[PDB]
């Protein structure tokens, strides 16, 4: 007698209260989650299906009481701010995709370690350690060889590029 195949009607209520979708995007995206996984809970090797290192950061995102599952409340949220946040939340989600350890500083060696995974998943670009340098001189003010959410943010809305990947909703 599974009782986790539908949502219960509060949890759908409050589902929809903190994301982006209606009532019947919620429900849809639970039909194609629980039958993907019809435990109700991806784990990493789940998630990743040279992808592996950047999947394995983004799921430790979705992740968010960091119990080594993604369940439904996690997956529903991390879409909605993806796909459908502002700007600025777009920037929070990204910001803590690069905060490695959760301190509030993105480290030189952090942001290396995302951009080689996106590599592994133009000659001045050619490098992991060319895009960290040229984002490092633009976005790090005080040269400490760190970025605060702040030089972040800011960094971040100076550069064409960046704000138009960020400012996209369900892909457009
Ligand atoms: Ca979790
Ligand atoms: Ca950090
Ligand atoms: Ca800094
Ligand atoms: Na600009």
């Amino acid at each position: 007698g599974k009782s986790n195949s539908k949502l219960k009607p509060e949890v759908v209520e409050e589902l929809t209260r903190k994301t982006y979708f209606t009532e019947k995007e919620v429900q849809q995206w639970y039909k194609g989650f629980i039958k993907d996984c019809p435990s109700g809970q991806l784990d990493a090797a789940g998630f990743q299906k040279d992808p592996t290192k950047f999947a394995t950061f983004v799921f430790n995102v979705f992740d968010e009481n960091k119990d080594g599952r993604i369940e439904f409340s996690e997956f529903i949220q991390a879409l909605s701010v993806t796909s459908r946040g502002t700007l600025d939340e777009k920037l929070r989600w990204a910001f803590k995709l690069y905060d490695l350890d959760n301190d509030g500083y993105i480290t030189r060696n952090e942001m290396l370690d995302i951009v080689d995974a996106i590599y592994q998943m133009p000659e001045e670009e050619n490098t992991p350690e060319k895009r960290v340098d040229r984002i490092f001189a633009m976005m790090d003010k005080n040269a400490d060889g760190k970025l605060t959410l702040q030089e972040f943010q800011e960094g971040s809305k100076a550069d064409p590029s960046i704000v138009q990947a960020l400012s996209l909703y369900d892909g457009l």
